[PDB]
């Protein structure tokens, strides 16, 4: 059940006005990643949508770095030996690490302001 057209553009139309990482945008952005319950590249599809390449590249760059921290302390379901955790993200029988990733990815985009 990913989200349609319709979902994505009344998310983006809601928050047009706010800026990233404002209190509305947060608390609409962290509503839909916990509603749809979306994997990395959806994630990714949505950032694309939402803000230019210069707001995703900052975004990528906080992102990576809140996943090294992460994943380099050891998360319970995290094995290094499968690959990175964007595509472990993507298997649908990793829920726990497809949670993790969404809570990087709102708080990695908070972070910006």
């Amino acid at each position: 059940r990913p989200w349609q057209m319709k979902d994505l553009q009344a998310i983006k139309q809601e928050v047009s006005q706010a800026a990233p990482g404002s209190p509305q945008f947060m608390q609409t952005i962290r509503l839909a990643v916990q509603q749809f319950d979306p994997t990395a590249k959806d994630l990714q599809d949505l950032l694309q949508y939402l803000c230019s390449s210069l707001v995703a590249s900052l975004h990528h760059q906080q992102l990576d770095s809140l996943i090294s921290e992460a994943e380099t302390r050891g998360i319970t379901g995290y094995n290094p030996l499968a690959g990175p955790l964007r595509v472990q993200a993507n298997n649908p029988q990793q829920q726990g690490l497809r949670r993790e990733y969404q809570q990087l990815w709102l708080a990695a985009f908070a972070a910006l302001p």
